[PDB]
């Protein structure tokens, strides 16, 4: 089995589309304040601080629930329940020693093991190229969080804008264009080479205390030779990674029988698993 990761929601259909997914953005979404105080979470980020001071903190969206449709139904499928974290509180909660006494003190006090837990949304994509391979890319060994894996393209998405229901609409386009400005940040693709992105689920990355991260499928009309070349053509600056590769679809089927899978980040891991159930499986 795989331990690190578990399956939040499978989509419908091949994968949802925008326009079929509903946000409700509301301060009763948001982490619960810690049983003895927030001052907790202001201690870690002080003390880093004063190790690192060029850090900044970032807003994040937290992700409460989601509630699929009942499936072949008319009208939106998905129901995804939001509210406001930060890079600060997850540093001192889901990345704590502590992390696994605030998860049962989470099902103790509000039946709920990520109550207390920052829990911001990450996104990544499964990218698929002209000539049907997906793509990869090597994690740096300096990096704090999986140093040296293998991951997918993706990143953790950030609040900004200027009637709570309408404000939904606003975060589900940010969630979507987030998928498709870190695919031209990373990889260096222009935006015109890519498809619409569909969401195919939600996948727990249960290293990190459970934090989620929405899983897209996206295609490229170049082909993987033509995305190699982009990609290098932008220098070791214009990346994070320090390589890029690509598996052809027909082999990613197996991936987990690979010695590959080991090497695999937990969020790539719920990628790979959901394109194979979503768009793979026939």
């Amino acid at each position: 089995m795989d331990p690190e990761v578990t399956l939040l929601l499978q989509c419908p259909g091949g994968g949802l589309p925008q326009e079929q997914i509903q946000a409700e953005l509301s301060p009763a979404h948001d982490r619960r304040p810690l049983p003895g105080g927030d001052e907790a979470i202001t201690a870690i980020w002080e003390t880093r601080l004063k190790a690192q001071p060029w850090l900044f903190d970032a807003p994040k969206f937290r992700l409460h629930s989601a509630t699929l449709a009942p499936i072949g139904s008319r009208g939106p499928q998905l129901l995804l329940r939001l509210g406001l974290t930060s890079y600060r509180d997850f540093l001192g909660t889901n990345w704590s020693s502590s992390a696994a006494w605030l998860r049962q003190q989470g099902a103790t006090d509000w039946g709920d093991t990520q109550a207390y837990l920052a829990d911001p949304l990450g996104v990544g994509a499964a990218l698929a190229t002209a000539d049907d391979f997906l793509v990869f890319l090597r994690r740096s060994r300096q990096v704090a969080e999986a140093p040296g894996l293998v991951d997918v393209p993706g990143g953790h998405p950030e609040p900004q804008a200027l009637h709570q229901d309408l404000a939904g609409q606003l975060v589900v386009h940010e969630l979507f264009s987030s998928v498709l400005q870190e695919i031209c940040d990373e990889v260096n693709l222009p935006l015109l080479t890519l498809s619409q992105p569909l969401l195919l689920g939600i996948a727990r990355n249960e290293t990190s205390a459970g934090r989620a991260s929405a899983e897209f499928y996206v295609q490229c009309s170049l082909t993987s030779e033509q995305v190699r070349k982009h990609y290098l053509s932008g220098g070791p600056e214009a990346h994070e990674s320090t390589g890029i590769f690509f598996v052809e679809t027909q082999n990613v089927r197996r991936l987990p029988e690979t010695e590959m899978w080991a090497e695999l980040c937990p969020s790539a891991k719920g990628a790979i698993i959901l394109y194979n159930r979503v768009q793979g499986s026939p």
